[PDB]
């Protein structure tokens, strides 16, 4: 029925992307935040017209809720994540899950003892696109699953950054950041576990010396593979073989130089950039729209090859092309359908697909990539 | 200078394809053919005006000529090969160059010993967007290659066969007759020997039962990578991410059903369609045109992605798109560019690049996409 939130973190993703989302959607109430930052959290106190706090402790003892919406920085995950288990809230948590196995399993024992419901985290496999492509496979019609390809070319590198996302070390980059979309979604997509990973990083601008692009074949357990590539240097952009929509699905107006023209004549520094354009209440802040997308997914099945269009699924069959309409979600496209997913859960309508164990298992599919990367070898899982 | 050329093998490749673009060359004259098939060696020899003969070794005692295009069925190259290499001439040869490692040995032990030059045999890769891209590479301004991707989505497994065509163990399918050309074009683009190979294909039709699609990760020397993925089944059409131009650079009109259609309808046998359609003075004998490619081909250096066009190579760089005009070659596209690639051979300018060597090693990695599949590993070579 009505999911009460609480809001714990309110950077980009928890304040401009889920919060309006979720005010939106009609099972979810937001009904509390909390952020460490006291100008932040009073500004979006006063907006939402919601009691704030410095921490998750306080808000869960001061306001009756259903569910938290974690989306504070990666790091943090594992304790908020244990510290909601404990009080009996159910989770959406951002990706990264955590950078680190045993974090992983502190999380998923915490949440298996609670008894609460866990999903991850608004991934670009929540986008409707990809739940269609799903049902048409188990559907069946189109035949078994051969081979997917994905790829997205990107400015992701180039987009205004903190010193410290451009470390790998500390999680920065593309392994961790955006290869987990391609990942969620070739999990999705066939219900297969991926039980080998051949793959190749690079680090082409020393100056941003994080992985900016990958080259993958995932090896899938029924024999079928996954291509995944990835890079981010602002140079070709692959919203053109996708009918020129961007990632979120307003249109997009080519822009090749774009990010790195805006840092290349950037004065000051950078991570002010960064927190005063996708903060709260800044430009972005300004949100007739059409289906979300990451790069292209080619989907290639014994009687059909499938593709995400703006509207749903491109079925190209036997017969010639015919279109599918993306399954509605009830709230918002992506956002909404994170929200979807948890309503399920705790209604007993369906148990969350992305669980904390789902998302260990992205966690181990990225840390494959690194170690094939800098072997050279198949890595079996 | 001028180059006096007999054809070996009037069937397609041979008497629609070559012929006419060798006429149009001004460094080459056809002065002989030779084809079984006695219907279409006179056809064939009335339009061109000149002698033709029933075998290889006739036209070589009656004609002065100082080269030989051999485009006869594979299973017999080898043994044209070493017939035209003990007369002293020169030879370019149709893919695939063979089936057999011995036969491919035999053939450059024999080139070898009598001094002739020898090229392979209208690649994809003598493409000038191909040849445009490598010499972007070499001019080094665009950085060093990370990782290529190559995909083409295509109709080649629904155009009219001959039942041999559609037995793998005949030579028939897309691993010898359509992934060699991903395969020379990667190998020409990055001047790397490829020393891995992840891959996986599948048969979708039983009817058709030969390789149809397939997904690789081709590992290059430096550690670059290039991703190769290949769908014959008439499903998505690639040239819509290629400006819906075809394969041979004349524009394309969409007809996803197409070769499918054409077969289902068919009253009779597809063979006698086979050899009717593409024969010598059949329909496709009716041949303003814009740059060939095959699919799509995206190599991401440091400074740029690079990507083929119809007029040359769209270079995506740091300070935005621009474009390169494809290398001038002295004759047709890639027909033309296939002949002075020998030109330059016998002239002392530049030896072959595509030489017996060449073609053995394509065969190799042709090889070990399937073992990949079979064993589900990374193939070491």
């Amino acid at each position: 029925m009505k999911i009460r939130f609480g809001i714990c973190g309110l950077g980009f993703a928890g304040s401009v992307l889920m919060a309006p989302a979720m005010r939106h959607h009609p099972d979810a109430q937001i009904v509390a935040a909390c952020d460490p930052n006291e100008d932040v959290r009073e500004r979006f106190g006063k907006e939402y017209g919601i009691p704030v706090f410095a921490t998750l402790a306080e808000m869960m003892q001061h306001v009756q809720m259903d569910a938290v919406y974690i989306a504070s920085p990666h790091q943090f995950h594992c304790e908020h994540v244990v510290q909601a288990s404990e009080q009996g809230l159910h989770i959406i948590v951002e990706k990264p899950l955590t950078l680190s196995r045993d974090e992983a399993d502190r999380m998923i024992e915490a949440v298996e003892r609670a008894g609460v419901h866990l999903v991850v985290g608004t991934s670009r496999s929540h986008d409707p696109v990809v739940r269609t492509l799903r049902a048409i496979v188990q559907e069946g019609s189109v035949g078994r699953v051969s081979m997917l390809n994905c790829f997205n070319y990107t400015d992701f590198l180039y987009r205004p950054r903190r010193p410290e996302e451009l470390d790998t070390s500390k999680g920065g980059g593309i392994i961790y950041n955006q290869l987990p979309h391609q990942i969620d979604s070739i999990k999705t997509i066939t219900g297969q576990r991926i039980t080998a990973v051949r793959a190749m990083t690079g680090r082409l601008d020393p100056k941003r010396p994080t992985e900016g692009n990958c080259a993958a074949m995932l090896t899938l357990e029924d024999g079928a593979c996954a291509v995944m590539v990835y890079s981010g240097y602002d140079h070709f952009d692959s919203d053109e073989m996708h009918f020129w929509l961007a990632e979120g699905g307003r249109a997009k107006q080519p822009n090749h130089g774009g990010a790195r023209k805006v840092l290349r004549q950037l004065e000051g520094d950078e991570a002010e950039l960064r927190r005063s354009r996708y903060g709260f209440g800044g430009p972005i802040s300004k949100s007739d729209r059409k289906q979300p997308h990451f790069g292209v997914m080619l989907v290639t099945c014994e009687h059909a090859d499938l593709r995400a269009s703006p509207e749903g699924v491109l079925v190209y069959g036997d017969e010639g092309v015919r279109e599918v309409p993306a399954i509605t979600g009830r709230g918002p496209f992506s956002q909404g359908d994170t929200i979807d997913e948890l309503r399920d859960a705790i209604a007993g309508v369906a148990p969350a697909l992305r669980d904390a164990r789902w998302g260990k298992d992205t966690l181990e599919v990225c840390l494959a990539v690194l170690e094939s990367s800098a072997t050279g070898r198949q890595v079996e899982r």
